[PDB]
């Protein structure tokens, strides 16, 4: 009877109490005018990326902006110009697409492969398109929506191509923080210094602690000359730097949320788990590839032999569910629902349950 | 005593009760994932401009911006080609210049001239200026540094030069709600149809309410066209709305904050008078035309007959104080200075006696 929506982009848990409670500690302070980045918020980040990937960075290297897809949209202008192609790998997240055509770039893609069991770099096709000319690269790492947490040997060979075609590679990294138990995320600008000289990497709290609207994002750009380019053009667009609150959020994400942070990793893992059995048992007509990270479920449906308006309809109307469409993820996509496994058991085995009446 | 800073750009008074408890309110609800305007924003902001300007605007008209420079880059970006004309009248607030000169359009001015004590547009220069095929002009009412409230008769004729020569105007009334007594701020769009047709209007409660840091703006643009020209601008940058702070600030800065606001006016032309007072009596090497709206001081140096550095450093070493140098504003810039009169009777006061001893 009552419509659910099993598709949000945020998580459906609450904030971590110390983020709130330091914004709330900032208000008792009230002034809230123009600010630049507190003394401290450098080391702060530093020590992220040390700890969580054993990756060491300047904090020179280390540029604001309020939110990650801007960061595409400005590395695309500061990168290549009109006209000038650019490389996603699909399916991918639509505004990947989205930010190529709107400013008048030419789109090239290099379609994953699904194997059995899981999605892989075409490496041969992707070289093909680098013959053809590519300028700059879209990496999304861990790889929304498919769940992929790629390894240190994929990175490698995927680093080789861009190296050989020059390549400059825009790394996507915002859920770097959400990386089940056996994996591990690698930074793609870590893997060497000719890799960290062609790599802009994007990350951020948004996903990972529930604070997407705060719009904090740190982008990290070791190679001088690229960092430049990038700021400005933030700086002929007006950028000011970040609100205070997106600050004071990160200063408290990046310090004093680790415990809160593993036991969300754990509980997304066991949801992941719950739900590949729960569709492999009782949903025979859906197949899902698990997820490595992150928190969103990505399920093929194409033994249904449905168009996307009829699975549409008869997922809300049969299902009373609304979940992602895979179509404009591009190819790949077609025939794929996404399904937000960010969220309590309880209700994700209600979700679950409202799959298996529509596609039974 | 120990260095004074009077040249920075925010009010020196504490925010709004009103905001701080919105903003604590909204803190309570631990989820700041994405949010869309809140249902009433759009009704909130229709009857401030009704009850504030006696302007009547329509609820689709309204676009969002994190700041209003970055609304003066979109504007640019939007309305203008690369390499064409955009015309500004200095002295202007120096964003003005950069963001033009950024953005690889030419910039054009035409110097505001002092007559009668008072600041005017020189309408025959504005006039030959367009004629050379200015496409956009970046208006600032009321104008900063210099605090004109511009007169209906003054914007009439503006609007008619616009009218004539095709221009497209932005213009930037972040300063429109601390309007002195005996002024009042009439919107340029507010005019007449054929000027709201050709006209972007930048408004805040940044400066007003000191919360620039939360970055909130409102961008009023009557014409669909021109509004559908500069979202799609935005939508290329990666802009997804505001952060959930902004409009939380923005809700209650528009509604409950009426009776702060009047006491600030009051308090900050009080200052106002108080200074030009102080100065016409006790520095004479000083001189200052009277500030009509806003709270920032122009003040002309000229009969110290000094250049920049020799008087920022008399300013440093003998009156321990760091003002607004009047250079970077353009032509009519030189050897001013630019004090901020939004602050305690008592601090504006110490201020001046700095600005006395050394010019003494």
């Amino acid at each position: 009877e009552e419509l659910i929506h099993a598709w949000i982009a945020d998580m459906d848990f609450e904030v971590p109490q110390p983020i709130q409670t330091a914004l709330k500690k900032r208000i008792e302070h009230p002034i809230f005018g123009y600010t630049l980045p507190p003394e401290n918020i450098g080391d702060i980040i530093c020590n992220w990326t040390k700890k969580q990937y054993n990756w060491d960075i300047q904090k020179e290297w280390i540029v604001f902006s309020a939110g990650i897809v801007p960061a595409l949209s400005t590395s695309i202008q500061a990168f290549t110009k009109e006209n000038e192609s650019v490389l996603v790998q699909p399916p991918i997240y639509p505004p990947f697409f989205e930010m190529v055509t709107t400013n008048n770039r030419q789109l090239c893609v290099s379609p994953l492969q699904k194997q059995n069991d899981t999605y892989a770099i075409d490496f041969e096709h992707l070289e093909k398109q680098f013959q053809q000319g590519v300028k700059l690269m879209l990496l999304c790492s861990p790889h929304n929506p498919i769940g992929r947490v790629w390894k240190k040997e994929e990175l490698t060979k995927l680093g080789s191509l861009c190296t050989k075609y020059n390549v400059i590679v825009v790394a996507d990294e915002i859920h770097s923080d959400i990386i089940y138990a056996d994996h591990t995320h690698t930074p793609f600008a870590s893997l060497s210094e000719e890799l960290a000289a062609r790599t802009i990497t994007c990350m951020a709290p948004s996903k990972t602690f529930n604070i997407a609207g705060l719009q904090a994002s740190i982008i990290i750009i070791p190679n001088e000359k690229l960092r430049q380019a990038f700021t400005s053009i933030q700086y002929r667009q007006g950028f000011h730097g970040l609100n205070i609150f997106a600050y004071t959020a990160m200063q408290s994400a990046y310090t004093e949320c680790n415990d809160w942070l593993n036991e969300i990793r754990f509980y997304i893992e066991d949801n992941a788990k719950f739900a590949c059995e729960y569709i492999k048992d009782h949903i025979p007509t859906l197949s899902v590839m698990k997820p490595e990270g992150s928190f969103l479920l990505w399920i093929d449906c194409s033994a249904l032999n449905l168009s996307q308006d009829e699975r549409t309809k008869l997922l809300e109307e049969k299902g009373k569910i609304i979940v992602e469409p895979g179509e404009k993820y591009g190819l790949g996509g077609e025939e794929h629902i996404g399904i937000n496994i960010g969220c309590p058991r309880s209700v994700l085995e209600e979700i679950l349950n409202r799959l298996r009446h529509t596609f039974s």
